[PDB]
């Protein structure tokens, strides 16, 4: 925290809650995640 850089961030899905180390471990699981939208409406 004092030398170096403070904070972090990493690709976890905000669809159903899952990290990954690698970004596109991500990429390719938005594959499964189809529904980018409303559906009552
Ligand atoms: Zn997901």
């Amino acid at each position: 925290g004092s030398s170096g850089s403070s904070g972090q961030r990493v690709y976890e899905c905000q669809e159903c809650g899952k990290s990954f180390r690698q970004k596109g471990s991500l990429t390719l699981h938005e594959r499964i995640h189809t529904g980018s939208g409303p559906s009552s409406g």
